[PDB]
């Protein structure tokens, strides 16, 4: 498999995932200034902007590493927030809608 089409695919996939985050709550890192206790149990913060930077730094060279960081966006949010919050439900919805996006993209990658 060749690097350029793979990265093209990840760029598109990231945009597609970002589209699911309609509230844009996962677009940027959790503001430690607004949420001071955040790092106390979240050992690897993640967000779509950071994923973009990792992508263009050639840090995602296979689908799994890409999907791992997406999954962190979701699990960090589920971990930090109580179940009866908008945040927690947004992460569930992202997991759900994101999963379909990722499966389709992976099958595109396996044709390469
Ligand atoms: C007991 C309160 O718990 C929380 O405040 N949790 C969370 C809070 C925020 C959050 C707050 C305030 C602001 C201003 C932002 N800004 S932004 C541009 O990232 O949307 C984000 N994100 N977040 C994410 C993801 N996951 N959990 C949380």
């Amino acid at each position: 498999m060749q690097l350029t089409p793979f990265l093209i695919l990840l760029r598109k996939t990231l945009e597609q995932l970002q589209e699911k985050d309609t509230g844009n709550i996962f677009s940027e890192p959790v503001p430690l200034s607004e949420v001071p206790d955040y790092l106390d149990h979240i050992k690897k913060p993640m967000d779509f902007f950071t994923m973009k930077q990792n992508l263009e730094a050639y840090r995602y060279l296979n689908f799994d590493d890409f999907e791992e960081d997406f999954n962190l966006i979701v699990s960090n949010c589920l971990k930090y927030n109580a179940k009866d919050t908008i945040f927690y439900r947004a992460a569930v919805r992202l997991r759900e809608q994101g999963g379909a996006v990722l499966r389709q993209a992976r099958r595109q990658a396996e044709k390469m």
